């Protein structure tokens, strides 16, 4: 019962209020090292992230789970530096997202399992920092390689107790296939969060997952392009459903009896090179609260709509602790 | 008139016998750092590369051009270590090959030009090592992003005098479109090598490029799967034309008056993670000479077929020096 962070193991009690799907920087493997000026400078990115995490900490956040994989350009040295300076725990991820390079896409399920286990059990690169979560992705029907990634993630989870969290095209109901593959490997749904699930309003899809034991990641609450006029790229990324609409899915699942299975987050970033240039500026204009958006805006909104403080504390503290603490069956 | 290597500038005289298309390791950005055990260990890869380069040096090679880009997982610290230990100059590359990540594929022609110029004029990552060549790629008709890469490579070459070298699907005559795009930006064909050109027997394609001034990269001479029975992956990568057939294209271009435009190489590697597992073992069984294959087997073969020593010295020493030495018009 300890959770690996970029600064070492922490007890479940130390995690506190936890955002379960966030990014310091959404990039690509090697990109921050090769082209730091894309972000102004590495120091500028560090400074921005520390300011943002300090603001989140002032609003009550104690831990974020950075679900950046290898192919999101996860730099655990950057995460450790930012975590130290902001006094916010950061859980790092292994796994693979939607942009694996050839050297990953040509691998077998066994090889991929070895790589994920390396990052969980030994360390990331030469840093000794161990991942506390496994991140995977589909965008519609899984590609053949994505099927291997899902299976390898299940195998790594079954060996270590570390949970799996997923990226979906929620409107395509990807979670159903993801669940099918995970269960074919014997993985407990208690160890899996189906993420980007606030991208859909289909309650039959969401409750079908929750009914069989999955955690539901409502992780992009502030993502919306409403009020951005004539920005095609921002609308394609963020959608045109309001943050209130996304947040009300939290209340819906509470009202259906799934309060213990909800995980809430911002899916925010402090740099973002894997999309159009200046998307970060657009996103910061939409949501200047950044990662503090959940505690500063969503929690009071749900309280106004009748959700209790106790229930929201369970969702933001108890559920992330139960999810992250390593086990085969949570 | 100095050429950048991973150990600093060298004079044109110091380059000597030069292989113009080689790789220490064919991988993906960040992969060697994240999963060195894929290659046994980093130290094992270093040892293998040093042994191979020492064998090449004993056969007469003095310089190789490592045309690994960012997305081939070029590790210039690895190149410098291997170059020091083997006493063989290594020229590093910028540019982009066929596996760019999202953080590259979303960039503009201007942004890409900035990145290529960074690696030529300032340094690669934080190493201060500067690229001496720009590598680009198409596989058939250029994708929209590949058109931007080709244009940015031309712009970087026009600003610095550093040459461009290309990957083609030679049987699809990619060099014709590559030339068209390069020339639309004003780039001199004297600054461009159209590579993998030994993958085709079409002399009308090859002479059409050479006639307008391009250098012709006959750079995969030992690549052949003849005599490998029932290895689909090796045959798809290496082809079923013999090394003698590839080598005779050198003689053909000499006989057509293009001796000053021929560049010859092995396109060898000491590690190879961007293809099927154990491809390196298959390749080493096909060609145990590795990068020494050109001087030990191809040069004597061409001499037996009537090519003079003087002409082969011009192709292996003079042409690479004229190609690499920075200039707008060579
Ligand atoms: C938390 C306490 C339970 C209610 C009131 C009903 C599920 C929701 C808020
Ligand atoms: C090098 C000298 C010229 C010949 C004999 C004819 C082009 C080829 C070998
Ligand atoms: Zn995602
Ligand atoms: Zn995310
Ligand atoms: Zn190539
Ligand atoms: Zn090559």
């Amino acid at each position: 019962d300890r959770i690996n962070t970029v600064r070492g193991p922490i007890t479940i009690s130390e995690a506190g209020f936890t955002l379960t799907h966030e990014h310091i920087c959404g990039s690509s493997a090697g990109f921050l090292r090769a082209w730091p000026e894309f972000f102004g400078s590495r120091a500028a990115l560090v400074e921005k992230a520390v300011r943002g995490l300090r603001r989140a900490r002032a609003a009550g956040v104690r831990t974020i789970v950075d679900v950046s994989t290898f192919d999101i350009g996860r730099d655990v040295s950057l995460l450790a530096e930012v975590s130290r300076a902001a006094d916010v725990h950061i859980v790092a991820a292994t796994g693979l997202w939607e942009d694996p390079p050839l050297s990953m896409r040509l691998r077998s399920v066994e090889e991929l399992t070895q790589f994920f286990l390396r990052e969980i059990q030994y360390g990331i690169e030469d840093t000794g920092i161990r991942a506390g979560i496994i991140k995977v992705a589909t965008n519609g029907k899984a590609t053949p390689f994505q099927e291997l990634v899902l299976r390898a993630a299940a195998r790594a989870s079954l060996a270590t107790g570390v949970p799996v969290t997923t990226h979906t095209a929620a409107s395509q109901r990807d979670g159903e296939q993801q669940a099918a593959i995970f269960e074919s490997e014997g993985l407990s749904p208690s160890r899996v969060c189906i993420g980007h699930s606030d991208d859909t309003d289909d309650l039959s899809y969401l409750t079908a997952l929750a009914a069989r034991g999955y955690l539901i990641g409502l992780d992009g609450i502030p993502h919306s392009a409403i009020g951005l006029e004539d920005n095609a790229s921002a609308s394609a990324l963020l959608g045109n459903r309001s943050w209130q609409t996304r947040a009300l899915l939290i209340k819906a699942l509470i009202d259906q009896g799934y309060m213990k299975q909800i995980l809430v987050s911002n899916d925010w970033l402090f740099g973002f090179s894997s999309y159009v240039t200046n998307i970060m500026d657009v996103m910061d204009s939409v949501n200047p609260d950044g990662m503090a958006f959940i505690p500063l805006r969503v929690i009071p909104f749900l309280r106004e709509k009748g959700v209790s403080q106790e229930t929201l504390a369970g969702i933001t503290v108890t559920n992330p602790a139960r999810f992250l603490s390593p086990t085969l069956r949570a």
